[PDB]
C-alpha cells in the first residue's frame, strides 16, 4: 500500500425486487488516503440514488485509509492483507428500508478487488430512496472502529447523513463487522475512528447510469 494500487468493484443487488448490477474501476492511494472510482450501472437504470451505494462500494475499501505514523498499530485493514477480509453490514435508513450487504476485499494480482452482494427490503415507493430525492453529494463522517476479540476482527458504527433536496436529512445507520479471511495474525485495535470526506462527480463522456467517486479518509482519535 506504499504505492498506487488499481481497484475493481463488482456489485450484484436487488432492492425490493428490482435487480441491478454495478461494475467499477479506479485506484487508491493509502499513503495520501485517497480513493478514486468510476462506478457504472450495467443493467440500465439504477433503482436507488447513487449516494446510497457510496459506502457499499466506496467505504467498501478502507485499506486505503491513511493511518498516521503514531497510529499505524491499529490498522486492521492493511494488517489483514493479502488474504483479505470480509465486510458485512446492515444499513437501516431512518423511517424507511434496509440494506444488508456481504462483501469480500482481497488482492487479485496487483489489483485489489471488492466483491459485494446487496439485498434491500421495505422501502417506500415515494420515500426519499426509491423516489430519488437525495442530493448528488456526500457529507463528512466519523467511522467509529472497535475491537471484537471473540471474532478476531473489528466492529464499526456510524451515522451517514444524506442531504435531501428540500433541505432535510435522511439518516442511515451503518452497523459493520469485519472478519479476516486469512489464518495469520491480524492486530485488533484500540478505539479510534476514520474521518471521511467524499465528492461525487460525473464523467461527461459516459452515457450509462454512473457515478464518479472521490474519497478522503484519515484516522484520528488517539
Amino acid at each position: 500500500f506504499t504505492g498506487v494500487v488499481p481497484i475493481l468493484v463488482e456489485l450484484d443487488g436487488d432492492v425490493n425486487g428490482h435487480k441491478f448490477s454495478v461494475r467499477g474501476e479506479g485506484e487508491g492511494d493509502a499513503t495520501n488516503g485517497k480513493i478514486t472510482l468510476k462506478l457504472i450501472c450495467t443493467t440500465g437504470k439504477l433503482p436507488v440514488p447513487w449516494p446510497t451505494l457510496v459506502t457499499t462500494c466506496g467505504y467498501g475499501v478502507q485499506c486505503f485509509a491513511r493511518y498516521p505514523d503514531h497510529m499505524k498499530r491499529h490498522d486492521f485493514f492493511k494488517s489483514a492483507m493479502p488474504e483479505g477480509y470480509v465486510q458485512e453490514r446492515t444499513i437501516s435508513f431512518k423511517d424507511d428500508g434496509t440494506f444488508k450487504t456481504r462483501a469480500e476485499v482481497k488482492f487479485e494480482g496487483d489489483t485489489i478487488v471488492n466483491r459485494i452482494k446487496l439485498k434491500g427490503i421495505d422501502f417506500k415507493e415515494d420515500g426519499n430512496i426509491l423516489g430519488h430525492k437525495l442530493e448528488y453529494n456526500f457529507n463528512s463522517h466519523k467511522v467509529y472502529i472497535t475491537a471484537d476479540k471473540q471474532k478476531n476482527g473489528i466492529k464499526a458504527n456510524f451515522k451517514i447523513r444524506h442531504n435531501v433536496e428540500d433541505g432535510s436529512v435522511q439518516l442511515a445507520d451503518h452497523y459493520q463487522q469485519n472478519t479476516p479471511i486469512g489464518d495469520g495474525p491480524v492486530r485488533l485495535p484500540d478505539n479510534h475512528y476514520l474521518s471521511t470526506q467524499s465528492v461525487i462527480l460525473e464523467d461527461p463522456n459516459e452515457k450509462r447510469d454512473h457515478m464518479v467517486l472521490h474519497e478522503f479518509v484519515t484516522a484520528a482519535g488517539i
